[PDB]
């Protein structure tokens, strides 16, 4: 197929997220390619392990002048621009990007029925999308425009979510079909309290997104944590213990 | 015109909210009628005060209503105030209305909301595939009202309030028509996003059980609320009380 | 019948509570007598109105030496001792006391199947009962013992709940049949937040108890109030507007 | 004897709670075995540390269990940790156990809890016709365990956690046998009542998502927790890490 799931691991620790994400996709009847972007900081060891899960392991480094300039002008956007490398994967016609701190709970192949740029609303400011999960179409032209926009204006939150919301500015007003249902990117903040909405709709979750400074891998050898958050932490570790830990050996 | 802003005051205390809301509407190029729905326990004094702001002060008595309304209240007593709010759909001398809860504040003219069709509302920041029911555009109709009450009798509300019930009834809001998604600035329930877009706020919604009238005179929006209360609401109390 | 519901109104304002309580009982198929205790501070006007609702309107004043001594020794317990006058109503064999800030949502005649001393648990410290609703048996001997206990030791909360829990000290350990289900005395604090328990069980409420400094009658010509609390406030005012307000005229 | 205290550590962080709990039990005339249930993600290092406190360190792997357990987890994935806690009923080499959550602290010997029969628990301060599931007396049995899991598959939990499920299963707790109501001092979830009876507290339960190990070293009970942590838990980390 000419379609893929894409994620990003910027260091050996974050590879744990990518590996769990990757295996969660394989558990639920994988029909697409799996791609992981990495930085030069990812060790040869983790590369061999990643290769047991991902069809492609692609190191992002420095490349054309238009890329160099953005990177050198705005060092703070180094990881953002690394993520945007996903738009250069032009051997795929359509991709779903998933951040390495997400977990797939069910087959989500229906996401490929969506067109660029499709994303779920972000809690807190719901007229912005969360950039942890989105459907895009690789294009060198789009990549150039994104980087020119990054170079020219930067990001209003210093991260990829601000840059992407700024570029795909009409997301909240144009076409409802590019609004992914919230269950395709369910923030782990939403389940800190057992709210009526979460009780009513939470069970239909297809992808969970672990936010906060405390990632799932930080719980294994001081920020508050919920029982219902803990539940999803346990699902993450179930995939890790059963589908990832064996790979390391 | 045949269009109106509509709010609800459920007792004399919450009238403080309705009055501030109403005055904030009158402040910014008033072109529509203003309506406040009230419960029977809203006192005569505050009816007189409300009358200085609102074009219609309409008492909703669920016991003295049509049988289907009376019955809905007896079967779902806990939804009495939700049913009182839903009474807005009985106002069929208006063709289209904008409902604003008494804990909202209008920062500028929002007459363009009447361009929207039923059912239009803004996303809720907690679970954004639900809309927040503090602000919406609707079209009065006895038929819709009856369908709403039938839904309430059969299913109640998953949050025990009007927002659960309205989301359950209008359950295709998050998937159907982007033009029925109000921008968040029309129901701004108050991050990097806030500093970026917060300034363009047109209607703020004070969420939580701690309402502006519970304090004794973020903090920016609260100051705007009290400014209107002191200047445009408190005098009404005094002049009617003389 | 030789059984009655009993409440207490210590001033004209609290009579509003007693009148709503009284009418709520009459709405739901009244089979027992209704009694209201009052103080000398209740006006002739409110007495005539109370008489339209209650079978007995009984003024509590100063009486035997054992009563006088308690009252004069501990002026802070004046209202507590006024409430305890309910135990002198020996022309009834069994009574249900209901505080004037409660509201009956359904016929509760089954409470008379209970024996003294039956009460519902108090939230916060559930090994104490809430004294807003209880089943007791009038007795001059019991009244003497209560007042002697009041005179000797007072109340650990300065109110009737501390005195009564102290006297009926074994409530939490002796016999489950004297534990009234929580729905016979549902605190309005419990519904400040939409807790899972309240969602699950709240609908079966038979008697609601309005606590906090802000009584229902304080809302009509600055403390936080909940939507679900508001719901019960509205039920109180429904009884008031329909069944009490006409009486005043 | 054939009796045990039982707790549950679901990850290395929450192990801090289990260790403090365990040490507080060892402090006050220890007469029973101590057991900690753990999830597979509890690290080897912390298993070694737990082994210095608990007589049994038992890993619960829902995927590698009997089919009815595996299936319950797949049908109710959100109840994974609840099912892990409910695994305490599989410990049939004990005839009776006392379960204590890892966010409790024992202030003195509570061996008299083993006089209680299944199912014994203290009232919950929020809705007191429900018991709080942080402390209870039970009797291990594969039969009860299967009934519990069948209940979980069919009904889930109304609060998404073990307390909803246990109250639904043992739903006659509030009406049946006063001797199965533990006094509140055996699960003191921390008023005039508190000052009066609070001093006799035997087991305190730190409710809320903010646990003792989330702070950086009322306030009285928290001091008691940290005292045990500093003196009796922290050294275990160091000695095993050498
Ligand atoms: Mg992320
Ligand atoms: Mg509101
Ligand atoms: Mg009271
Ligand atoms: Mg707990």
């Amino acid at each position: 197929t000419d379609q893929a799931f894409v994620t990003l691991a910027t260091n050996d620790i974050y590879c744990q997220g990518a590996l769990v994400l990757g295996q969660s996709l394989r558990r639920h009847r994988l029909t697409r390619k799996l791609v992981v972007l990495i930085t030069p900081q990812v060790s040869d060891l983790l590369r061999r392990i990643l290769s047991k899960v991902f069809d492609e392991v692609i190191e992002v480094n420095l490349s054309a002048d238009y890329i160099h300039l953005a990177f050198l002008k705005r060092p703070e956007l180094g990881l953002t621009l690394t993520k945007l490398h996903c738009w250069t994967l032009t051997h795929y016609s359509k991709c779903v990007f998933l951040d390495a701190d997400t977990l797939v709970l069910s087959n989500v192949d229906e996401l490929f029925d969506r067109g660029e740029f499709s994303a779920a609303p972000d809690p807190g400011w719901p007229d912005c999308f969360n950039s942890g999960v989105f459907v895009f179409q690789p294009s060198l032209h789009t990549h150039k425009l994104l980087l020119q926009h990054a170079m020219e204006h930067g990001s209003f939150d210093g991260a990829d979510q601000g840059l992407l919301n700024s570029f795909f500015r009409n997301w909240s007003t144009t076409d409802i079909h590019k609004h992914l249902p919230f269950i395709y990117n369910l923030s782990s903040n939403t389940m800190y309290t057992y709210s009526p909405a979460f009780k009513q709709f939470g069970s239909s979750a297809k992808v969970v997104h672990f936010l906060g400074s405390m990632k799932p891998w930080n719980y294994k050898y001081s920020v508050s944590s919920s029982q219902h958050q803990a539940a999803f932490l346990h699902l993450w570790w179930t995939v890790y213990q059963n589908n990832v830990l064996p790979l390391y050996k």
